[PDB]
């Protein structure tokens, strides 16, 4: 089980839309998704398991410093079938990655929707998304599919395992 | 006055998606809002206040069946401002009142979005949604701005009468 996994006060999972975020948000059956509008046009999903804080916004295109302040972890979710929006994806992990609030930050990237046919793969997405040049920082790629929850473990196996070293 | 209204079982309210229902959702003021993914695809936001339910889902499956049973009142949102769209909302609205587990709750009609310069006012929402096309049920427009909460008590007051 999943609750046993975590066994990082805020785990940061961001993304364009129709990423899969809210899927795997429910698929970690952590507790109920609660959304809340902080302020107008700016949507938060938010699980909390016990001490930890799953936030969830969508990004593309000042307030997310307040989130970012014991933010141990960024898991940025992507359309490994959305070709036409990848560059936006790298431009928006790009943005967050310069974020001094957030270096101290673990970093992982799920390449998700693995299971669609032209889907890139996650070596393809790990060159699409420029993670080999990612420094002082650890970060991990990992295949999932958040319809299925195939990999959703072994990914923030990583991260729960990357946090607590 | 939200809460105020609502202190005397389900209500629907369904939509094209960006339509601004998160945001009245929100301006209730009632509980928290939950979502839930019953099956893939389907999104589901619901807001529990002790008798009362607030699904909402997006519009645009024979489960929806369901949900129906007790769905006193329909609350059918949609963007004033978006033009390209607005002839699907109108199908989506159709599909629902000819459903026939709805046959009995009435509809509220939010034209949202009238802060925005290029939005429909409620009479020519009104005109192309179909309302007065529609017997056998007591219908209500209400023109809206969910941000600012602008003409949402009028028209939950209204709700709040008809199943109050
Ligand atoms: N094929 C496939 N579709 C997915 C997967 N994960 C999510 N989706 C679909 O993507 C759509 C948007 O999912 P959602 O979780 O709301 O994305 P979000 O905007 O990041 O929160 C939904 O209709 C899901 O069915 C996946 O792993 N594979
Ligand atoms: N200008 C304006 N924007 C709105 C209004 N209501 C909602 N929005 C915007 O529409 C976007 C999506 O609204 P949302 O409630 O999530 O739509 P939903 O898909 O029906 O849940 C938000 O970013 C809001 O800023 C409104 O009355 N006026």
């Amino acid at each position: 089980l999943f609750a046993s996994l975590l066994g990082e006060m805020r785990i940061l999972m961001v993304g364009l839309d129709a990423a899969g975020k809210t899927t795997i948000l429910y698929k970690l059956k952590l507790g109920e998704i609660v959304t809340t509008i902080p302020t107008i046009g700016f949507n938060v999903e938010t699980v909390e398991y016990k001490n930890i804080s799953f936030t969830v916004w969508d990004v593309g295109g000042p307030l997310w410093r307040y989130y970012f302040q014991n933010t141990q972890g960024i898991i940025f979710v992507v359309d490994s079938n959305d070709r036409d929006r990848i560059n936006e994806a790298r431009e928006e992990l790009q943005s967050m990655l310069n974020e001094d609030e957030l270096k101290d930050a673990v970093l992982l990237v799920l390449a998700n929707k693995q299971d669609l046919p032209n889907a890139m793969n996650a070596a393809e997405i790990t060159e699409k998304m420029g993670l080999h040049s990612i420094r002082n920082r650890p970060w991990f790629i990992q295949a999932t599919c958040a319809t299925t929850g195939d990999g959703l473990y072994e990914g923030l196996e990583w991260l729960s395992n990357q946090v607590g070293k």
